[PDB]
């Protein structure tokens, strides 16, 4: 599963966790602790969207 940020579209893909932010290998992002915030673009978890339809 991903989670797109409404602000611009930035994807977090969740099979794999993120990389740029130093996070755990399949990491849910609707688990992931407040260290985790994207840029000014976008930040909390409350602020994204998952892919789902």
């Amino acid at each position: 599963a991903k989670w797109v940020l409404k602000i611009t579209g930035y994807i977090y893909d969740e099979d794999a966790g993120d990389p740029d932010n130093g996070i755990s290998p399949g990491t849910k992002f609707e688990e992931l602790p407040d260290d985790w915030v994207a840029p000014i673009t976008g930040a909390p978890k409350s602020e994204f969207e998952k892919l789902e339809d």
